[PDB]
RNA sequence: GCUCGCGAUGCGGAGGGCUCUGAUAGCUACG
RNA sequence: CGUAGCUAUCAGAGCCCCCCGGCAUCGCGAGC
């Protein structure tokens, strides 16, 4: 018990409530203390338990660690480890997310700040933390109902907050292109740099984090939280309600003309969508195009944290994957829980997913039973925004910047045929699923993406 | 005496209630402390003497989501009722152990050979279920409350809401109806917060008036059993009970061999019991006969206070399962279908348990009662 | 008879804070 | 040999606070 242990090696120690928030099952508090000088806090549902995380960082940064468990213990990532160490840095985007939710929320007093999962990406530049800038801050929880999809890439099909999240660094990624493309002096304000292999690179040292208020949905959290101490297969969202459903063994692709007459949407699970990123990289097909791959650094979880279950999901699961093309790899980031957990809160899940990228002046809300915002529009994170975004830059590269040859694209499917790179590499990843026995790729109907911007 | 039903029903409740006294130092252990208590007794005949309790248990809350068990080491439902079913089934695979053990213990099991194949109760072997309250959704909802003499019985017994299916909600209170198009309950959404839902205790009943309390995997070894009586020691309503434990589900067809629609007596006691007063427990307490002691489980963890697993749990009654299933002859098996050793396929072996299951669904679905709501899949793919 | 909407009065598992009693455990102080 | 004080846990009893989504009774409006 780390309050009682921090009590009799400092019997005059004495603690400092700060301010709670939120009510009910989502109420949390916030403890600090001070021993010997230093500014040690913590937070819980219950004051009790701030209070012991406080005084569990207290005895960790003056004496050790606690009774920390096995399964809480991070696999490190497999090479880059140079933002110092992984739990500073798990405890560092995870404030950070939080802080920025705060700002965008007015102080988590708006009505959008009630909220079940809540996920954020982080950028570093440096070895030094200090450096951090948040990029993108995003909750939701549900998907896009069957009758509400677009054929012209009007609507949000995916809104848990994991995705949003990586829908909100790609447009952070077209800003900072179109930041070196539109100025000599920019460029070294930017965070790419032109590749000796063609087309644009990610500069020196830029790494991005990947932060969610729980373990992805699917996959890696198909586990018992109090009994640690198994079978890494598909799941998709299942319409009406949180939570996922293992991909049938012997199942045809969805139809267009069948999701307005029985199947409801099959949207992949948040697990696979991150094994997916782990693979082909997070810039989707459009951006590689003009990048070569990105990958995440790190996942931080802020509950349901368990390093076998989400270490099998982000990638053990398919490291059978083979003859990848060059630049792609199987990603092995650093996977890592938090300090002080969130608490589980039993209740139905917001209809709304809310996103923000840095730049933007404030928070988008989207219905995520529409894919569309409150009052019908479209939103910024949708298909036809993000390839409105790529024409712009596609419109400004000389055509032998391009790291695959696309002159005048039109309709969508096509420029994303066009990452022959990206094609192959995701073509890797599907047989991979298939032969570990993990089951087949679901993918929508491409009339989904049988639109031009015109 | 003889048995007259309401003589019955006030020597079942006197055994329950009498059994729990002397598991609990005369009520004057800590676990004596309980909101509903319930039990199982066992008869041979007329003679009140023969009259044997078989289990008593207690509890009126059921796991929280966060602790189900991927491993079958957590009791997920603790309303009294349920724990005496199970504990009964561990009477019952005592049962059959002894039976098995050689020609002269045989004599004394309550089960013989099956003409039609396996094992059958011998003849006026007999179960009573015992609660100390009406039992959670159709049965108690519409009237938590003692009847009295001046209140008229159901005054709209064609509402809606007259037999619906209902589910305990975690966190929540009361019971509620399955929702219009069901939502499939998924291990990953109950541990992100989705509420878990169990079926209420009036449901529950209802299923074991159909597919009978031994449950799929006893049914491999045992023709279906099921409840001769059912006594409840106070809130008893009879229009209500009724519908609850059989009325509402007269339209079901279909069924396999040897099932029926089960219409077990329903009283209530000349003498019923009163309300406690008291913080409700978050304990439950579990005795079968032959047991020396009684185990008490905490109803949100659903273990022990020390974290181990009851006897009672899913891995438990897999193990005993797995223990007589050795001890009995191939040509001896009520189903000769062939599973892998995982508890979910185990229980699909018991091809007309499930397709009785399976018409009780229907019915509930015909009857405009709602769908069952099971558990995540999850829950049942474990192994020993 | 029922269904739906609004109102009113009631009935039947969670989270948080505060306070009082007991038991266990560790630590002080004083005579 | 005592007393007093501080913690940490459990165990129980009171003051609340905020939920949850059903059910009963009655009223009003509408439909079948
Ligand atoms: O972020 P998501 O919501 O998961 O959207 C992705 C993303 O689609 P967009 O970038 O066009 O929105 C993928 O795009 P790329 O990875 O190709 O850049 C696309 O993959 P494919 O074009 O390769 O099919 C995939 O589609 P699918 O689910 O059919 O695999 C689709 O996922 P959702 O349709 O679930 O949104
Ligand atoms: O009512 P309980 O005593 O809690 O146990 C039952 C029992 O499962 P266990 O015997 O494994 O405890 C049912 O199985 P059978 O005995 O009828 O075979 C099972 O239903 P299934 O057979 O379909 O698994 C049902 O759970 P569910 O209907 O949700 O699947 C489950 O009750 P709980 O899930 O409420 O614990
Ligand atoms: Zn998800
Ligand atoms: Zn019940």
């Amino acid at each position: 018990n780390p309050v009682m242990i921090l009590n009799e090696l400092r019997p005059g120690l004495k603690y400092d409530f700060l301010s709670e928030s939120g009510e009910s099952h989502a109420k949390s508090f916030v403890m600090s203390v001070v021993v010997d000088g230093q500014f040690f806090e913590g937070s819980g549902r219950n004051k009790k338990l701030a209070k012991a995380r406080a005084a569990q960082s207290a005895l960790a940064a003056i004496f050790n660690l606690h009774l920390d468990q096995t399964p809480s213990r991070q696999p490190i990532p497999s090479e880059g480890l140079q933002l110092h160490l992984p739990q500073v840095l798990a405890d560092a985007v995870s404030r950070l997310v939080l802080g920025k939710f705060g700002d965008l929320t007015d102080n988590f007093s708006s009505p959008h700040a009630r909220r079940k999962v809540l996920a954020g990406v982080v950028m570093t530049t440096g070895t030094d933390v200090k450096d951090a800038k948040v990029i993108s801050v995003s909750t939701g929880t549900k998907c896009i109902n069957g009758e509400y999809m677009s054929d012209r890439g009007l609507a949000l099909n995916d809104c848990h907050a994991e995705i949003i999240s990586r829908r909100s660094l790609l447009r952070f990624l077209y800003t900072q292109l179109e930041l070196y493309l539109n100025n000599k002096d920019d460029q070294k304000r930017s965070i790419f740099q032109k590749s000796e292999r063609g087309g644009f690179r990610l500069k020196e040292n830029v790494q991005f984090h990947l932060y969610i208020s729980t373990s992805p949905c699917g996959d890696a959290r198909i586990f018992s939280p109090h009994e640690p101490i198994a079978r890494g297969q598909l799941r998709t969202k299942i319409e009406s309600g949180q939570g996922t459903i293992p991909v049938r063994s012997n199942a045809s692709i969805q139809t267009w003309d069948g999701v307005l007459q029985g199947e409801r949407l099959l949207t992949m699970s948040c697990s696979d969508k991150i094994a997916r990123w782990n693979v082909v990289g997070i810039q989707g097909s459009l951006l590689s195009i003009f990048v070569e791959p990105i990958y995440f650094s790190s996942i931080i979880l802020g509950s349901l944290y368990h390093g076998d279950h989400l270490s099998r999901a982000m990638y053990q699961r398919i490291s059978n994957i083979e003859d990848l093309p060059p630049l792609y790899t199987l990603n092995k980031p650093l996977l890592s829980g938090i300090s002080n957990a969130e608490a589980r809160q039993p209740g139905k899940a917001p209809n709304f997913s809310v996103n923000w990228t840095v730049g933007d002046s404030a928070i988008e809300v989207i219905n995520a039973t529409t894919g569309k915002d409150e009052l019908g529009r479209a939103s910024r994170l949708c298909k036809h925004a993000l390839y409105c975004r790529w024409m712009r830059v596609h419109g400004k590269v000389p055509s032998h910047l391009l790291r695959s040859k696309i002159t005048k694209p039109n309709v969508y499917h096509e420029s994303k045929l066009a990452a022959k790179e990206y094609q192959a590499a995701k073509a890797r990843l599907f047989t991979a699923f298939i032969k570990a026995g993990l089951g087949a790729w679901v993918e929508k109907p491409t009339e989904q993406d049988q639109f031009s911007l015109t």
